[PDB]
C-alpha cells in the first residue's frame, strides 16, 4: 500500500524529468529549476529505489556548475541567489555524501553572509541582491526579504556543516512558539517550517524538549481521517498532512504511532491516479518590505509576472507537493 503509493510518486517524478534530467515547478516567473531540481533530488536520493537514486545523483551533478561565483544558487535566472535554494543544494550534497567537495566552501561561505546576530537566516542580503532589487524601484523598501526567516532558519540548521551552527540553532530554537510550532515567512502552512526545525534539530543535542513539544503541536493537527484540514485546502492538504506527519515523528519513541499511521494512510487513499498528490505546496510571496505576512489579509491568488509579489502560489505541476508526501511516507514505514 504505502510501498506502492511511493513507488508510483516516483514513477510520476521520474516522468516529469526535463531532457537534461533536471525538475522544474511553480509558475510566479517562469518555474523554478535549481531549488525544485535540488528539493525533489534530496526526496529521491534517500527511497529505496535505484532509479530514483540515479536520478537525483544526475541533478547533483547538473546543479554544480549552475553556482553562482558568490558561491549561491536560486529560485532561476529570474532571481538574485537566496540562502534557501542554496540551502536545498548543500543538503543534497551531504545526502550524497559530496559536502566536502571544494565548491561546496563557497556556498557556506554565502550562507554565512546571511546569518544575522539573532541566530535568523535571511533569505536575502541586501548587498548581494542589490543589482535584482534595484530593478524595481518603485518598491519603497527590502527589509522583509532581507531579515530573519524562521522556515529558511530552520531549512540550513539541518545541515552539518552550516557556519555558526550552535548560534543558528540557538535562534531557532528561541523562534519556537510556546504552542510547539514554528512559524514560516515563505509558507501559509506552519507544519513546513516546523517539520523542517524538528528533523534538522534531530542532529544537535540539547533539542529534544522543542522536538517533543513540536511533536505533541503536530499530533493535534492531525484529524481523525488522518488529514491536516487548511482554509486553502479543506478537504485535507496532502502537503500540510505530510508535514505534520514528519513533525510527529521527531517525538519520542512510540510517540504518535495512531496519528502517523491515520496521516499516512490517508495519504495512501488521497494518491492521484497518476501518482502524485493534490498541488498543496502553498507559498506566500511577502511583500518585499513586509516583515509580519501573518497579519496580512490581502493576498491575491496564484499571480504571476508584475502580480506575483503579494500573492499565494501553488507548485502548478505538483512535483513539490508528491516531493514532500514520498518524503512522509518513507518517515512512517520507518
Amino acid at each position: 500500500d504505502e510501498a506502492s503509493a511511493v513507488r508510483r510518486g516516483v514513477d510520476f517524478l521520474l516522468d516529469r524529468r526535463e531532457a537534461d534530467g533536471r525538475w522544474v515547478d511553480y509558475d510566479l516567473l517562469g518555474p523554478s529549476d535549481d531549488w525544485i531540481t535540488a528539493y525533489v533530488a534530496g526526496v529521491l536520493v534517500q527511497l529505496p529505489h535505484e532509479a530514483a537514486g540515479r536520478a537525483g545523483r544526475a541533478a547533483m551533478d547538473l546543479l554544480v556548475p549552475e553556482q553562482h561565483d558568490n558561491g549561491g544558487w536560486n529560485y532561476s535566472e529570474v532571481a538574485p541567489e537566496d540562502a534557501d535554494s542554496t540551502g536545498w543544494v548543500l543538503r543534497l550534497a551531504e545526502l550524497l555524501g559530496r559536502s566536502g567537495e571544494p565548491w561546496a566552501r563557497p556556498g557556506w561561505e554565502f550562507l554565512a553572509r546571511h546569518v544575522h546576530d539573532d541566530g535568523l537566516v535571511s533569505t536575502y542580503v541586501p548587498d548581494l541582491a542589490k543589482a535584482a532589487f534595484d530593478r524595481y524601484p518603485v518598491v519603497p523598501s527590502w527589509d522583509g526579504w532581507c531579515g530573519g526567516h524562521v522556515c529558511v532558519t530552520a531549512a540550513v540548521a539541518g545541515l552539518a556543516g552550516l557556519p555558526r551552527r550552535e548560534h543558528v540553532v540557538n535562534g531557532l530554537l528561541r523562534a519556537q512558539r510556546p504552542t510547539g510550532e514554528w512559524p514560516a515567512y515563505w509558507w501559509i502552512d506552519p507544519e513546513l517550517s516546523t517539520a523542517l526545525a524538528v528533523e534538522s534539530l534531530a542532529t544537535v543535542p540539547g533539542t529534544e524538549p522543542a522536538r517533543a513539544a513540536a511533536a505533541r503541536w503536530a499530533a493535534g493537527r492531525i484529524g481523525a481521517d488522518g488529514a491536516v484540514t487548511t482554509h486553502l485546502h479543506p478537504e485535507g492538504s496532502p502537503f500540510a498532512t505530510a508535514l505534520a506527519l514528519r513533525a510527529v515523528a521527531q517525538g519520542e519513541p512510540g510517540f504518535g504511532d495512531a496519528q502517523i499511521r491515520a496521516a499516512a494512510g490517508w495519504l495512501t487513499r488521497h494518491q492521484r491516479p497518476d501518482g502524485s498528490w493534490t498541488p498543496s505546496a502553498r507559498l506566500r510571496m511577502v511583500l518585499p518590505w513586509e516583515t509580519d505576512p501573518d497579519s496580512y489579509e490581502d493576498w491575491t491568488f496564484d499571480g504571476v509576472g508584475r502580480a506575483c509579489l503579494g500573492t499565494i502560489a501553488r507548485d502548478t505541476f505538483g512535483l513539490h507537493t508528491t516531493a514532500t508526501v514520498l518524503q512522509a511516507l518513507r518517515t512512517a514505514a520507518t
